Order: C-alpha cells, then sequence, then structure tokens
C-alpha cells in the first residue's frame, strides 16, 4: 500500500511534467479552441443548448461517439466530419508525441 | 498445434507479467476507482439503477459510447465531460506503458 | 502513381507478412473465437437473430460502439462490461506487438 | 507568444512533412478511397441519400460510432463488420507508421 502510493506519486509528477512540454501544450490549447469552435458551431447551426453543443463535441472529437444525437442539417454532417478528422489528428500528434518522448 | 498453445502460454505469461508492474497495477486501481466512482455519481445524480449506473460509466470511459442513455441533468452532462478526458488520460497512461516496455 | 502502386506492394507484403507471425496468429484465433462466443451469447441470452449478434459483438468488441441496441437483461449488461475489457485486452495485444516488431 | 507560435508551426511542418511520405499518402489515398466505396453502398444497398451514406462511413470505420442510423439489410450488416476492420486496418497502419517515425 505505501508502494502503491509512493508509484502513484512517481506517476503523477511525471505527468504534471508533461503539462510543461511546450508541444504538449499547444496540443492541449489547439484542443480547446476546437471543443469552443465546435461548441459555437452546433449551438448555431443545430440550434443546440451551449451545454449539449459543447457535449456533443467532445464524444465526437474523442471518437466516443453520440447515441442520442446526430447533426439534422447538411452543413452540420459535413463539419462533423471534417471535426472528426481534426481529433484524429489531434490524437495521433498526443500519441506521436507519447512516442517520442519514450524513445529519446 | 502444441505450437500455438505453448505459443498462447508465453503470451499469457507475458500478459501476468505485467499485473506484476507496479505502474500498471496503480493504473489498473485508478480505473476501478473511477469506475466505481461513476457508478455512485450516475445512480445518485441521474437516477440509473447501479447496473445501468456502471455500464453507462464503463462504455463511457473506455470510448465505446452508448446509443441509449444520454445525461439529463447540466451536472452529469458535465461530469461525463471530465469523465471522458479521465478515461482519455488512463488509455494514455497504459498506452505509455506498453511503450515503455518496449525497451 | 508507379511509386504509389509500389509502396503499396511493399506495404501489402508487410502486412501479409504479418500474417505469418505465430502470436499474431493467436491474437487474431482469439478474436474470432471471442466474436463466436459474443453471437453465441447475445443471440441465446438476449434473443438477438445471429446476424445481429454478430453485429452487437463486432461494433462492442471494437470500441465503435452501438447506438441502436442495448442489453437488456442484467446478464447481458454484466457480460457486455466483461465483453469491452476483452476486446481492450486485444487491442494492446495487437497495439505491444506493432511496438515490438518496430523496435527490435 | 513567440515561443508558442514558433513550437506550432514547427509543429505544422513536422506535420506537413508526414504527408510528403509516400507509404502515408498509400493510407490516405486508401481511406479516401475506402470511404468514397462506403458511400456508395449505403447509398445504394440501404437507400441513404449520399451525405448520410458518407456520414456513416465516417462515423463508422473512424470507430466514432452511430446513436442514430443502422443497416436494416443483412448485406449492410455483413458490409459493416468488414468495413469496421478495415478501418481498424488502416488505424494500425497508420499508427505502425507514426512508431516508424520514432527512430
Ligand atoms: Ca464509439
Ligand atoms: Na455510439
Ligand atoms: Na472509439
Amino acid at each position: 500500500m505505501l508502494s502503491f502510493l509512493l508509484t502513484l506519486k512517481r506517476m503523477l509528477r511525471a505527468c504534471l511534467r508533461a503539462w510543461k512540454d511546450k508541444e504538449f501544450q499547444v496540443l492541449f490549447v489547439l484542443t480547446i479552441l476546437t471543443l469552443i469552435s465546435g461548441t459555437i458551431f452546433y449551438s448555431t447551426v443545430e440550434g443546440l443548448r451551449p451545454i449539449d453543443a459543447l457535449y456533443f463535441s467532445v464524444v465526437t472529437l474523442t471518437t466516443v461517439g453520440n447515441g442520442n444525437f446526430s447533426p439534422q442539417t447538411d452543413f452540420g454532417k459535413i463539419f462533423t466530419i471534417l471535426y472528426i478528422f481534426i481529433g484524429i489528428g489531434l490524437v495521433f500528434g498526443f500519441i506521436h508525441k507519447l512516442a517520442v518522448n519514450v524513445q529519446l
């Protein structure tokens, strides 16, 4: 139980240590910027309550997928498709990062 | 085929060897803990039966997603959003771990 | 266009070359075995038509997620949760593999 | 911050550098091709409007999944199942690629 906590602490430290890498900060900022754009787009174009627009943005960008709402306009559908790929681009970016910071 | 069996047993051994790594154990405990917290939350705030709260917590934290349930309260929605990123943080942790074991 | 096809051929060869690795064959067999068990379970316990049981098994095991059907019995719900983790275990296995066969 | 900008530009350059790799180009063309085939298939066999066939093809091949549409024919279901694995095969290809670029 003591080793558990010490390992947890070293791990958390390593995690926060990653919140210092500039390229990671960019990916993060870019992710937040993308989530905001999505929240704005879906509330405006699909008429979703802001909180539901951020929610749809989140489940869509992280690839989790939504099983309750689906864009009704041809405009929302096009945007969502592009939105999915941006999210995949961001994920690869984070993954590439982890891979690089592991083989130095 | 004896080959297939031996190869599988080798892989199983390498797998059990992982469940011995302390960092992997932390990641595992943390997800079980996160899953329990999730179950509690959706039971309370969303009024779901425990088994449905665990189910939703699971399909959500694993990114599988569900096409049947959707949080009704703003609190439940905000929590789900953070829950998802915790899940992603957890997956990256496991992924980073498998990458380290590749050296 | 010629380079394209030559790269495609080298890549395909490399792919088929992976269908020779014994550990990969095991993961594959294990995946097929798991999909069959799932098809049997969901058709039997949830009363799903076989084709719909394999389908649900597939979208669930690959984490794609289903937005039309959800287990109705407490038994199906427990199994699905365990099913999801087996699938994640299989994915990590395949990923660990790719990572190893890249850093030799 | 000039730092942030320079770092982003560096990352963007490294990204464009990827779109120059032949193997990455093949993977990209193959997914666009797979996406088009998917659009054709769901338009024909499932009677979906082209834009809805592309949408479904996209949320399916990317593993995101959809909680609105579900194939009605047995042909559409069997195809979707193979479609998913093609998508996974494609993702592993990109992942394997990013791993190689780590050396
Ligand atoms: Ca999903
Ligand atoms: Na879904
Ligand atoms: Na997913």
